[PDB]
């Protein structure tokens, strides 16, 4: 009798519309002692999972419904249909006669299953624009266990009367009335303090005396305290598109939606409608519990066998045909051994159906002729697998063991991921929906959230309009660089405490110094943290045994018909339904390409299977450092360190990868690995009495700890553990819970004492093992990532021309990868010949020992232009001449745009004509013949300079291919340079000595140090070879405006050698 339960709220879920986080708001309801809260949001069901698991921790009851876009008519049916005369335009039905809002909410367990179908419907079935509507027709079917309203202004009832239509109003209230119940019908009272709710309120409580409806408050909240209104408002401009500013944008009136305290609302309500505040609590009483939906089941498919078998027995038939056809002659000896151990546990487990089904999967593909990837994460390390043909690596020969993979004594689910090709991952979604069914499988969502970059530029847009975008960019591209992926807070910046204040001093000046970038701080800080928008997983497909929409609420991407997932991948896994991954990678598709290069260009048939291990020219190749364009080789840093280690065997590519681990580069285990090998420093035992029970398992690497499965195998040996428990003890050692973590001492110590071990070796070897137990690598993924490595390189190395044809025919798009990749091929000695017309395809082809440039990858011209062009040629000649060209061409290929790239890109150059020529007569030639087609035309003689050419080249294909601009002012530097490149790389030069070099400068860097001055590094490459050079803080500032691309320069500098690296450092540029 003194209290208020509130059933109308709006979680961040109703996306840019609504601004309460449901932790926030459910501190509120407890600060303010109610019962019971309620969610309602725009026409979705979203957020149900995270609100339902929140409310139960917290000893709140959950009440969850939604508020359906209801359609004037047939949810199939699209036209507009508006109620009333043309001058009542803002009192009709709304979104310009597309919907009229409803408020239902689900009284049980069957309520909230008919409300995810209903949802479901929605989309499938009445989608217009952007809302998903249901219609009277739908909601009758399935209609039990939900309650429902006379709905707010928006609602059917309110318009109605609004516009004076009484009768109507009546007929429609009695509509909605029947299609649920007696007992389910409110009438919904809200006031706010506004004319066009208090007008209609003799009007509502007539129509509630008449019908016998009994009356509900609701105070439709969007925000949960009064101060936060502010931030509301710039919301509604994100959603909406219009700037503050603007007068006739969508706004709300007054600061009274928001959870207001019990007392608050009694006073407003209690004195004129007597029981308003009182039926929100008989409501709140009849909610029952929705546990029943959240209990976890067993959701996984079940695999057809042929007859007189199981599930269990075609495991194993299977695997023994695998071994027969791996090992033609015999099974080396314990292959059999440990095929029958790993498949009792799995039986065990209850998992023989997973197997058959990624089984299954994996042979289509490869009689598709879809490439599928070695193996990726832990899945290497199981023998049955590699049987299956699901992994092409061997267990047994490189040490991988099952245990990582699955575990015995722990309970958990098998985890296989797999590759494949970039271009036909797409097959394999639609194949999976053809073999279990259409109503079984579907993608899934991932929600978008605010963080620092975001808010900057919504909050610009909103402000400033569509010109705000200039602004936003100059103060996101003065942030200090991110850690992983993640950036500094947007409250750090102007926060003392925070760690990284000093850092972002620059951005900091910018806020302090200038009215407009202040501004744009201010509203930015409110909108974070918040949903933007919808997206979908990038790799995932759920599937079940069962329909899909019994279990959870689904959606449709409009433009596509894809089915997707109501709730997110953590959420659908919790109630027991099976995920899998797809992934697409590149590098598979690059591989498929120069295979058929080469086919072409020569004459051979290459499998890529039968390529021995040992090939001495991959090594010379790993080892000189000419790594670009090989699979997780390209950086900066692994170059340098594969030059120190200088590999020799498949073994050494296998660790390349796992010792560059953030913590073994500062914690320098790189640097052990590469000395001990070359015999320039010594083996050391951890500690005397331990050496030579662990000689054999640190014996590969040198001595060093670099495996995850060297730790577990240590463990085996040392202290006589199981290899299941001591798969417990390496993740335990992972989290660093430290109460048991202190238990895990007293295990490894009694263990070690029983075999005869000193006090002090005991603590030695816990003690080297905690440093190196969060930086450990899983040995299966360097050993399926390390093959697809060996492989790019081999490929690269035996078949130079053909290899880098498939590499820039996959980076077309990103003109920055293309960029780096062209001057690779410069250096290598491949010529790669400029665009043409007649004699070029769309993708690029080796011819020889050349490769031409393809035509899908100029600037600005798409597929479509491009595939018309060429079947003109097919058809109707060679292209003569420009006249000509213009002549024969289709309508789509006429553009303006796509003339002029292919003018600067080179394209015509064979047919003879100037380049700039053909530019000033494009405009006026195009329309002439494009106006006969709904001629002679003269070129002149007139050509764009040197360096300006060469420009406009980079722009439209990635970097110039015709000519390089040192050619012709190659001499001229010469005269002035005291020293060549070439000399001072040799070491033929004393250290810290000054040296006046010159060249064109390349991949400049921008860089800032902690106390955050700006400065800058890059590469003054010559005709042959270049020396890295650092310009500093100091020498950023003073010449700091010349550091750009492609810019010939003279660069004062000091010789310095440090650690096999031989740079220069410079304070003067002329
Ligand atoms: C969730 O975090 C990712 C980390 C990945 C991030 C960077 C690379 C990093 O680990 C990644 C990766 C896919 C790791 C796997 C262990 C995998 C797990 C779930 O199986 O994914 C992750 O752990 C990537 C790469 O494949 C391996 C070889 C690692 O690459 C390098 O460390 C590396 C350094 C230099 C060149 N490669
Ligand atoms: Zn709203
Ligand atoms: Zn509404
Ligand atoms: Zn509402």
């Amino acid at each position: 009798g003194s209290s208020f339960v509130h059933l109308h709220n709006h979680t961040e879920y109703s996306m840019l519309d609504g601004a309460a986080k449901i932790t926030p708001m459910l501190a509120e309801v407890e600060r303010l002692g109610m019962p019971a809260v309620g969610m309602t949001d725009h026409g979705n069901m979203f957020g149900a999972s995270e609100f339902y698991n929140s409310a139960t921790k917290a000893g709140i009851k959950p009440i969850i419904g939604v508020e359906a876009y209801i359609a004037p008519g047939s949810r199939f049916d699209t036209r507009r249909i508006l109620w009333g005369d043309p001058s009542q335009k803002a009192d009709d039905v709304s979104g310009s006669g597309s919907y009229t809002h409803l408020t239902m909410m689900a009284e049980n367990a069957t309520g909230l299953r008919n409300l995810f179908k209903l949802s479901s419907h929605a989309s499938f079935e009445g989608q217009l624009s952007k809302w998903s509507r249901m219609d009277a027709e739908l909601i009758a079917e399935h209609a039990e266990g939900i309650i429902i309203t006379t709905g707010c202004p928006s609602g059917e009832v309110q318009t109605r009367l609004r516009l004076g239509q009484d009768r109507e109003a009546l007929e429609a209230a009695a509509k909605w009335r029947e299609i649920v119940g007696p007992d389910n019908y409110f009438l919904e009272l809200m006031d706010h303090g506004l004319t066009i709710e208090r007008r209609v309120r003799d009007g509502l409580l007539e129509i509630g005396r008449a019908l016998n409806i009994p009356p509900l408050a609701t105070n439709d909240c969007h925000y949960v305290t009064r101060d936060a209104a502010h931030n509301h408002e710039a919301l509604l401009c994100v959603q909406t598109g219009k700037t503050l500013s603007d007068p006739n944008r969508f706004k709300f009136d007054g600061d009274g939606y928001y959870l207001k305290s019990a007392a608050e609302m009694r006073q407003i309500w209690d004195d004129e409608v007597p029981g308003a505040c009182d039926s929100t609590l008989l409501i709140a009483e009849r909610v029952q519990s929705y546990a029943d939906v959240w209990t976890p089941r067993d959701r996984m498919p079940v695999f057809p066998v042929p007859d007189g078998h199981d599930q269990a027995s075609w495991l194993r038939h299977e695997v023994d045909a695998g071994l027969r056809r791996r090992f033609p002659a015999g099974p080396p000896d314990g292959y059999r051994e440990r095929a029958a151990y790993e498949i009792d546990v799995i039986c065990s487990k209850g998992f023989p159906s997973y197997f058959l089904i990624v089984a299954d999967l994996i042979s289509y593909a490869r009689s598709a002729g879809i490439r599928v990837g070695p193996g990726r994460g832990s899945a290497a390390g199981s023998l049955v697998a590699y049987a299956l043909g699901i992994t092409d690596i061997d267990p047994i020969p490189h040490g991988l063991l099952f245990e990582r993979f699955l575990n015995p004594e722990r309970t958990s689910m098998p985890d296989i991921d797999i590759d494949f090709d970039d271009r036909r991952r797409g097959e394999m979604v639609r194949y999976a929906a053809d073999k279990w069914g259409h109503d079984r499988v579907a993608q899934v969502i991932t929600f978008g959230t605010i963080k620092t970059k975001a808010a900057l530029k919504d909050s610009a847009r909103i402000h400033y309009g569509q010109p705000g975008f200039a602004i936003a960019d100059r103060i996101t591209k003065a942030l200090p660089p991110a850690i992983m992926a993640k950036d500094i807070p947007l409250s750090g910046i102007t926060d003392p405490s925070h760690e990284r204040y000093k850092e972002a001093a620059e951005v900091r000046g910018l806020i302090e110094t200038d009215p407009d970038v202040r501004t744009i701080y201010q509203t930015a800080r409110g909108l974070e943290g918040l949903i933007r928008n919808a997206g979908v997983h990038a790799c995932a497909v759920i599937m079940s045994s069962e329909p899909l929409t019994e279990a959870i609420p689904l959606w449709k991407r409009p433009q596509d018909g894809a089915i997707i997932t109501g709730w997110d991948y953590p959420a659908c896994e919790a109630i027991g339904l099976l995920k899998m991954d797809f992934l697409g990678l590149r590098n598979l598709t690059i591989i498929g390409d120069a295979i058929d290069n080469v086919r072409a260009n020569r004459g051979i048939d290459l499998d890529l299977e039968s390529v021995p291990l040992d090939d001495k020219a991959t090594y010379e190749l790993l080892g000189r450092g000419d790594t670009l364009g090989v699979f997780q080789l390209d950086g900066g840093p692994m170059r340098d360190l594969l030059r120190r280690m200088q590999p020799t065997g498949f073994e050494d590519v296998v660790a390349v990868i796992a010792l560059y681990r953030p913590g073994p580069m500062g914690m320098n285990a790189h640097n052990d690995y590469a000395d001990r090998k070359n015999n320039r420093q010594a083996i050391k035992p951890i500690h005397p009495e331990l050496e030579e029970p662990l000689r054999e398992i640190l014996a590969e690497t040198y001595g060093l700890i670099v495996y995850q499965e060297q730790i577990m195998r240590i463990a085996q040996k040392v202290a006589s553990y199981s290899l299941a428990r001591a798969d417990i003890l390496r993740k335990a050692m992972g989290k660093k819970k430290r109460e048991v973590l202190e238990k895990e001492f007293e295990g490894f110590s009694d263990g070690m004492q029983a075999n005869g071990f000193s006090p002090a070796a005991i603590k030695a070897l816990w003690d080297t093992i905690l440093p190196f137990a969060d930086y450990a690598f899983n040995k299966s993924h360097a050993a399926g990532y390390g093959m697809v490595s060996y492989w790019t390189a081999y490929l690269k190395a035996n078949y130079p021309a053909e290899y880098m044809a498939g590499l820039l025919t996959s980076v077309g798009d990103d003109k920055d990868k293309a960029a780096v990749y062209l001057a690779d091929c410069r250096k290598l000695g491949i010529t790669v010949l400029p665009p043409d017309v007649n004699e070029s395809g769309l993708n690029f082809a080796s011819v020889g020992q050349d490769i031409r440039y393809g035509l899908g990858a100029v600037r600005n011209v798409g597929a479509n232009v491009v595939g018309s062009l060429l079947q003109t040629r097919n058809d109707k000649g060679k292209f003569t001449d420009f006249s000509d060209y213009l002549n024969k061409i289709d309508i789509s290929a006429c553009n303006k745009k796509v003339t002029e790239s292919l003018i600067k890109a080179g394209a015509f150059d064979s047919l003879g004509h100037a380049r700039k020529g053909l530019f000033l007569v494009h405009s006026d030639a195009v329309d002439s013949v494009l106006g006969t087609k709904k001629f002679t035309i003269k070129v002149p003689d007139d050509e764009w300079e040197d360096k300006h050419k060469l420009a406009l080249e980079r722009e439209m294909l990635g970097l110039y291919v015709s000519g390089h601009p040192l050619n012709g002012v190659a001499h001229l530097l010469a005269a002035q340079v005291d020293t060549a490149i070439p000399a001072i790389l040799d070491g033929d030069v004393p250290n810290d000595a000054q040296v006046r070099v010159g060249g064109i400068l390349a991949s400049v860097n921008r860089r800032v140090n902690k106390n955050g001055m700006p400065w800058a590094s890059a590469q003054l490459e010559d005709l042959t070879g270049g020396i890295e050079v650092m310009f500093f803080p100091h020498t950023y500032s003073s010449y700091g405006a010349d550091i750009v691309d492609d810019a010939v320069v003279l660069v004062n500098a000091k010789v310095a050698v440090r650690d096999d690296r031989i740079a220069l450092i410079a304070n003067d540029l002329t």
